C-alpha cells in the first residue's frame, strides 16, 4: 500500500475518467468564461488564434487554439499565408485568460487539431505536413506516442474541439478527401496516446467535418459539419468497439451556417444551402436536441442555443426554448462541445458545456488580419439568462492603418 | 489512515475555516500592500480595473477585481462603456502585483462580484446579464455550482470585497432595486458552492449595497453603502441561521461619502447628505467601531482609520485615534475589509485588514480612462504610524493626448 | 509517524537552518548569476530598482529589490521623486531574471528593506513612512507578525541586504539618527517573525549603515557602512544572545568608496575620505579578510575581491590575491554578502557568495532616471578567474531624449 | 519505509536515467516542438537568442539558450557585441515556447554551454571569462559544483547541446586551443555536478568541436565538427570509464558544412571545404548512420535526415532514404540531438531526437542583429512525412530600418 501510493503521490492523475453517466439534466445555459483577447491584444501581446476549443484535466480546464506564431498589431499577422501553414502551432492556456506567449503552453505542430484527457494525462492530436500526406502526431503527457498518416492524400484534418474520452480510452473523428464531395471518415479509438482500433465509415452521401464529440453513458456522440450538401448537422455515435449508427438531425431548426429559414427537416442532408458550413455541436437529450448555432442565416453573425424536444427524430421546425447567446450583429464563428465529468465536478453526471469562437477581421471586416476571442457557457439545472456577449474590439486596429 | 492521508494530500485543503474566533486586539495600522497598478500601468500591459478586494486563501491572499478586458493606454480603455457591459470579467492576481493579463487569473463574468475561501476551495460569485434578469454564477473550485437570478430584475448585485466563510459555510449579501430608494436585500448561506439557504430581509427605511462582511465569533457582520438617504453606513449582523438584527452606525464620525461635517449623529439613515455614497467598511469592537473613511466629506479624497470607543452605540462626534491612510488632497475611492483567520497567522484570533481602491481618471481627471491602484492595512497591537500612501501616477496618460 | 508526515508534507519547509557550521575554505570566487536587467528593459517591461540583495530559500535563491513601481523607460522612472517615497515596494524574483512585473513577486512596502529564510519561511523586514516616525513591518510566510518604530525619529534604516538566520532566529541592524554623525544602532533577534530580543550597541564615535550580515559558526558577522567619519568599514559580532563586540576593519586595503590610496590603516574609524559612502561587505577568515570593494576610490565604478591574509588585525597596506570582478571603467555600486547555507548545497560548511549592484544612470549620466543590475559570485574552492562583468547598457534610453 | 519515503516525497527526483538501452528503432521523424521564436519577437518581448539546444529531465523538456541579454528589435540586439561577451547568460524555457525574460529561467553566466539531466537533477556547464582563461562553471540543481578552468588557455568550449548520462554520471566534451589547426580535447565525468574523472584524448590530425553526445547502451557517442581541415563529421564512443574510440564517418553523405558535393568519402578527415563547419550530429545504426545536415554545401540553408544504411563503415556516396525537414531555400544553422529516456517515455529503448536552429540576420540578411528559432523532431516507428518547416519572419526589423 505504502509503496503504491507513493508511487501515485510522486500532474499526473491515478484514476480514468470512466465516462459511464449520461448527460446532467439541465434547464440552460450559465456562462463560464469569456477572454476578452483581442481587446486586451490590442495593445498586449497576444498571438492572433482560431478555434479556441476548451477541454479539461483533474484540476483546470484549458483553450487550446491553432496560431500562426504571430501577435495581434504585429506586420506577421498579415493574412498573406495559408491556413494550413509550417508555422502553425497547437497552444494551450487556462480558460478565461488572453492567449499569450508568456501564459501560452506549446502542445504541438498543427493546422488542424484535437485534445482531450484522459483523467490521468493530456492527449493532443496535431496534424502537420503536406496536403498530400499530412501527418497526425499523437503525444500523451507530451510525449509523442503515435502517427497517423493521410490515406487519402486530401488534407487529413480532425476535430479542431476536444476529443471524448471513455474508460481509459479516447475517441476521435478524422476526414480525408474533398471538402465538396464524398470523402473518407475514420473513427479511431487510442489508449495511452497508442492508435489501438480504427475503422473507416461506409457513409456514402454523407459528409463529415470537425465533429463535437461528447462522452453519454459509455458512448460517443459526435455532431459535425457537413460540407458537401448538408445544411443540417450529420452526427455519428459509437461504442468502445467503434460499432457506429450515423444520421443527421432530423429537426428543421437547422443548425449549420449558411443555411435555409427554419422549414420541414429530413433526417439526411438538406441539401438547400447545403455547401459550406461552420464547426459546430449539438446534444442529443433522449429524442430532443439542444442546437447551438447562429442567428444569421447566411453569416456567422450571432449565437443561440435552442431546445427542441423532438428535433432529434422529429423533421418539424417546432421547438420551446431559445436562450441567447451573441447578438445577431455581432460576430460570432467556430462552436464546439466540450464536457466536464463527475470525476471534475462531483456530479453524477456528464455535465454538457460549450464554447463560442467570436471572429474578427477578415473577410468580413477591413484589416489585414483574422482572429477570434471566445467564450464559453455550461448547462445548469438552475436559472438562466439570454444576453449578448460579444468580442467588443474597435476595429480596424493599428496595424491596418 | 493511509488511505484517507494519500487521498487528502492528493491546492485543495483539509480543513474549513472554523470563524470561531473574535476580532484580535488591535491598536493601529500597518501596511501590507501596494501594488502600484496605474504608475507601472502607464508603460506594462496592465488591466483597466475597479474595485480590486483582497481575499485570502490557506496559503496566499490575491486581489480580486473586475476588468473591461481593456489594458491602460490603449484605446479600448475609452470610458464609453456602460459599467455593467458583457465584456467585464472578474479576475485575480496575487496581493501587490500589478494586475495583468500575464499573472492574472480568470475567475469569472462579472459586473458585480464577490469571492472568499472557506479554507478548502475558492468561492465566486460572479454576476452577469441584463439589468432586467441579471445572473449570479456560483463557481466553487473553479466550476459551476449554483446560479441566482434577479429576483426584483432590477440589477442584482452584491458586495465588491470578500464574503464571509464560517465552519464550512459562506455568507454574502445582495441588493436588487433602485439605487435611489427601497430596494430588496438578501441574505446567502451557501456550502461548497451551492446555496443552502436565504433569507429577504425586512429593511423598510433601510438601504443596503455594497456589503464588507466579515466574521466575528461565529457571526457575521456587514457594514454596508446607504446610496438611498444615509450619510451614516448600514450594518446588518447575522448567525449561520441567517437570523439577522440590523441598524446604522450610531457614532457621528460619519462613515459614507459624501456626508456632512461632523455631528451629532443616529442609529438610523442620517439623511443629511445621505444620497449616493461609496463601498466602505468598519469593524465593532464592542461598543466601539474602528471607522475607515474619505478624509474629504464631498469627494473621494483622502483616507483615515478612525477609532470611536462608544461610536457603534453613542451619537456623540468624539473620537479617540486617528491613524492617517490617505492625504486629503490624493485621491481615494471603495474601501472594504478583508480578514486572516487562524488558520493561516496562527493568531488565536480573527485578524482584520482593509483595502483601499485609489481612483484616477474620470469622472475627477482629464483622462478617456477610470482606473484604480490598491493599498491595503492589517490591524496590529503593535507600533503603527500614519502617513500618505497615494497612488501616485502622472496623469494624464498617452492615450489621453 | 504517518500523521506528522503527512502534515510536514501537506512550500514550508520542516527543518530550521543550524548556522553552525563556519565559512567553507575558498580560493577565489565563480560567477553565479547576471540578469542584464536594464539592457533588457531598454525594450521590456522591467522595473526600475535599487538594491538588488540576494537570498537563498531550501530551493532556490531569489534577488529581493527596492522600486518606485515604474518600467525603465517610462515616464514615471523620472528620478524627481524622493528615495522614502510612499511608493517604495520590496519585491523579490528568481536569480539572473530581469526584475519585472510579470516575474516578481511583492514582498512588502519599503523604501529600506531585509529578509533571510530560516528553512521553514521567507522573513521579509520592510521600512515605511515618514523620516520622523517610519515603521518596519515583519513578515514570516507573508504574514504580518511584528512591526518595530523608529526610537529616535531620524529615518528608521537597516541592511538593504539578507538577515543572518542562526538555528530558528535570525539576526539583523538597524540605524536611528543621522548619516553624518554619531547614531544609534540595535541588534535584533527574531524567531517567527516576532521580536524576540533586542539590543542599543554602546558604540561612541562608531557608525553603522546598511550592514552586511552573514551566520558563521553560531555567530554573526556584520560589516557595514561608516557614512560618519570612516573610510575602513565597521564591524559587529554577535552570539545568539546579542553578546556582542565592535570594530573596524584594520587592514590598509580600504574597504569603502569614498576612500584614500591604500596606507597603512587602523582598527578604528579612518577618517581621511570617511564621509559618506557605499553599501558593502566582507568575510572574515580567522585573522584574514575577503574584502570586495570598488576599484576607484572616488566613485563607485569598478570591483575587486582582495584577500588580505591578516588584514582582520594588521593596519599594513599588504594583500596576497586580487581578483577582477568589474572593470574600472565600468559602473558598480552597492553590494552585499549572501551565504548558502548546508541544508542547501550538502556542503559541511557555510558556502559564502556575494552580490554587486552596478548603477546606471543619475547622478553619474545623462539619463532622468537611476537604477541597476545585478552579478553575484560564489566563493569554491577550485579554479577561478578575473575578469569584468559589467552592466552593458548603451545610454541614454528612448525616455531621456 | 515511511521516513524514507516521506522524504523521497520532499522537482528533485528519486532514481537515476540508466542509460543501458539502446536506440530505438525508427523510420522517420515526427515533429516535435516549433517555436515561432523570431516571428513572435517582432512584437513581443522575445531574447535575441543562439543554439537553442534542448534537454529534457523526468517531467518536461526545456530548450537552453545563449543570449546577449537583448531583446529583438531593441537597441541591444546591435551585433556590435563580440559573442564571448561579459554579457551572455544561459538561460532555458519550456520547449516550443518563444524565449522571453517574462518565461525564461536563468541557468548560468556562459557564452558556451551544455546541460543535462541526470534523471535527479539538472546539470549545468557555463563557460565564462577571458579568451585565455576561461572557466567552465558546473552547477548541480542550480547550486556551483565545480569548475573547470581552461588548459590550453584557447578559449575552452563545448558542446552547446546537451551532455549524456548513464548511471547516474553525466559526460561532456571541451575542447581548447585553434579553431583552424590542432588542438586539445577532454572527455569529462561528472557526478552531481563535481567532474569526478578526465582523460584528454590523444587526437593527432583530429578536430573536435560543438559535440553532439548521446547514450547508447551504456557507452557515449559524440558526433562533432571538424573545423581544421574536414568536411565528414568526426566522432568520438567512450564507456563510462572514459576509455575512448575515435574515427571520422565514413559515407560519402558528407555531413558538415561547408563540403563537397557527395562522393566517395574517407573515414579520416575529408579536407576538400573542411575548414569551417556548423555545429551538427547524426545516430549511429550497427554500421549505419542517421545524418542530418544541411541542403546547401556552401551556406547554412536547409535541412534533411538522410538513411545511409553503411555509412558509419562504408565510403560510399549511396544512401537509402532521405526525408525533407526544411526547404534549400529557407535558413537553417546549428542542429543537435537530444534524447528521451525510457524514464520519461515508458518505453524499452533509448528515443533519438534532434532540434534544428533556424539562423535569421546578419551575415546573409541585412540587419543589424543576428538570432535563430528552433524546430525539433522525434524518431518513430511510424509513418512520417517530409516538408519544409522555416522560420518565417519576415525581415528586416524596425530596429533595422
Ligand atoms: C461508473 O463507474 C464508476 C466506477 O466503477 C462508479 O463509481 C463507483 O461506484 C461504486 C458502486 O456504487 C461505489 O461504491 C464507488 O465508490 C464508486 N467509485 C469508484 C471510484 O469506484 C460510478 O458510480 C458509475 N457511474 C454510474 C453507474 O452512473
Ligand atoms: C550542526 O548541527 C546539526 C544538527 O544537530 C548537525 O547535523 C547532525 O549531526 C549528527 C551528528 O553528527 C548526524 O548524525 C545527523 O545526521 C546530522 N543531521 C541532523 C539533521 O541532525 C551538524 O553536523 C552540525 N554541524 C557541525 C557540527 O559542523
Ligand atoms: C494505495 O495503493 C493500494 C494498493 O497498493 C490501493 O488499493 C489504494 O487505493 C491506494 N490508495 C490511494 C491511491 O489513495
Ligand atoms: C520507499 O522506501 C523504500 C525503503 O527504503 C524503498 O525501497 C522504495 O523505493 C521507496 N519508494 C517507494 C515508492 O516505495
Ligand atoms: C501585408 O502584405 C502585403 C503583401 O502581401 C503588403 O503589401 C502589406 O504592406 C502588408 N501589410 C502590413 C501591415 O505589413
Ligand atoms: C473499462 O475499464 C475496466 C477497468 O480498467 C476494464 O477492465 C474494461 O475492459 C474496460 N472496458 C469496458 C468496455 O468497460
Ligand atoms: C475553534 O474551534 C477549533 C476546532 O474545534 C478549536 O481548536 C479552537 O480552539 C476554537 N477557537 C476558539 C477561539 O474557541
Ligand atoms: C473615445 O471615444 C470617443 C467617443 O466615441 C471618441 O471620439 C474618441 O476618439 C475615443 N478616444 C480614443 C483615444 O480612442
Ligand atoms: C515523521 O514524524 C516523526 C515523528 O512523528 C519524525 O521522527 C520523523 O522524522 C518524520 N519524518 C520526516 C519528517 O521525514
Ligand atoms: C489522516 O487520516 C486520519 C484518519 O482518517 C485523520 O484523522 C487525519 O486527520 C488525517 N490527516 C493527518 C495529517 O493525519
Ligand atoms: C521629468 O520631470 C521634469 C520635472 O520634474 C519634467 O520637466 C520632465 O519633462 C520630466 N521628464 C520626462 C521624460 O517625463
Ligand atoms: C538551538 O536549537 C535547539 C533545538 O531546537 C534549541 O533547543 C536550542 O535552544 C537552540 N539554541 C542554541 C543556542 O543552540
Ligand atoms: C536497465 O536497468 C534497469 C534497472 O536495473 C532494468 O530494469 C532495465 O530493464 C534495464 N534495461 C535494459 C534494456 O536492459
Ligand atoms: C548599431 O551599431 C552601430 C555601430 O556602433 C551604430 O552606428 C548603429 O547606429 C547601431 N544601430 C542601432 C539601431 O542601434
Ligand atoms: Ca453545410
Ligand atoms: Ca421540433
Ligand atoms: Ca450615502
Ligand atoms: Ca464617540
Ligand atoms: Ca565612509
Ligand atoms: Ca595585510
Ligand atoms: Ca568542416
Ligand atoms: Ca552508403
Amino acid at each position: 500500500i505504502i509503496n503504491d501510493n507513493v508511487s501515485t503521490i510522486l500532474g499526473t492523475g491515478s484514476v480514468t475518467l470512466a465516462g459511464n453517466s449520461s448527460l446532467c439534466p439541465i434547464s440552460g445555459w450559465a456562462i463560464y468564461s469569456k477572454d476578452n483577447g483581442i481587446r486586451i491584444g490590442s495593445k498586449g501581446d497576444v498571438f492572433v488564434i482560431r478555434e479556441p476549443f476548451i477541454s479539461c484535466s483533474h484540476l483546470e480546464c484549458r483553450t487550446f487554439f491553432l496560431t500562426q506564431g504571430a501577435l495581434l498589431n504585429d506586420k506577421h499577422s498579415n493574412g498573406t499565408i495559408k491556413d494550413r501553414s509550417p508555422y502553425r502551432t497547437l497552444m494551450s492556456c487556462p480558460v478565461g485568460e488572453a492567449p499569450s506567449p508568456y501564459n501560452s503552453r506549446f502542445e504541438s505542430v498543427a493546422w488542424s487539431a484535437s485534445a482531450c484527457h484522459d483523467g490521468i494525462s493530456w492527449l493532443t492530436i496535431g496534424i502537420s505536413g503536406p496536403d498530400n500526406g499530412a501527418v497526425a502526431v499523437v503525444k500523451y503527457n507530451g510525449i509523442i506516442t503515435d502517427t497517423i498518416k493521410s490515406w487519402r492524400n486530401k488534407i487529413l484534418r480532425t476535430q479542431e474541439s476536444e476529443c471524448a474520452c471513455v474508460n481509459g480510452s479516447c475517441f476521435t473523428v478524422m476526414t480525408d478527401g474533398p471538402s465538396d464531395g464524398q470523402a473518407s471518415y475514420k473513427i479511431f479509438k487510442i489508449e495511452k496516446g497508442k492508435v489501438v482500433k480504427s475503422v473507416e465509415m461506409k457513409a456514402p452521401n454523407y459528409h463529415y467535418e470537425e465533429c463535437s464529440c461528447y462522452p453519454d453513458a459509455g458512448d460517443i456522440m459526435c455532431v459535425c459539419r457537413d460540407n458537401w450538401h448538408g445544411s443540417n448537422r450529420p452526427w455519428v455515435s459509437f461504442n468502445q468497439n467503434l460499432e457506429y449508427q450515423m444520421g443527421y438531425i432530423c429537426s428543421g431548426v437547422f443548425g449549420d451556417n449558411p443555411r435555409p429559414n427554419d422549414k420541414t427537416g429530413s433526417c439526411g442532408p438538406v441539401s438547400s444551402n447545403g455547401a459550406n458550413g461552420v464547426k459546430g455541436f449539438s446534444f442529443k437529450y433522449g429524442n430532443g436536441v439542444w442546437i447551438g448555432r447562429t442567428k444569421s442565416i447566411s453569416s456567422r453573425k450571432g449565437f443561440e442555443m435552442i431546445w427542441d424536444p423532438n428535433g432529434w427524430t422529429e423533421t418539424d421546425s417546432s421547438f420551446s426554448v431559445k436562450q441567447d447567446i451573441v447578438g445577431i450583429n455581432e460576430w460570432s464563428g467556430y462552436s464546439g462541445s466540450f464536457v466536464q465529468h463527475p470525476e471534475m465536478t462531483g456530479l453524477d453526471c456528464m455535465r454538457p458545456c460549450f464554447w463560442v469562437e467570436l471572429i474578427r477581421g477578415r473577410p468580413e471586416e477591413n484589416t489585414i488580419w483574422t482572429s477570434g476571442s471566445s467564450i464559453s457557457f455550461c448547462g445548469v439545472n438552475s436559472d438562466t439568462v439570454g444576453w449578448s456577449w460579444p468580442d467588443g474590439a474597435e476595429l480596424p486596429f493599428t496595424i491596418d492603418k
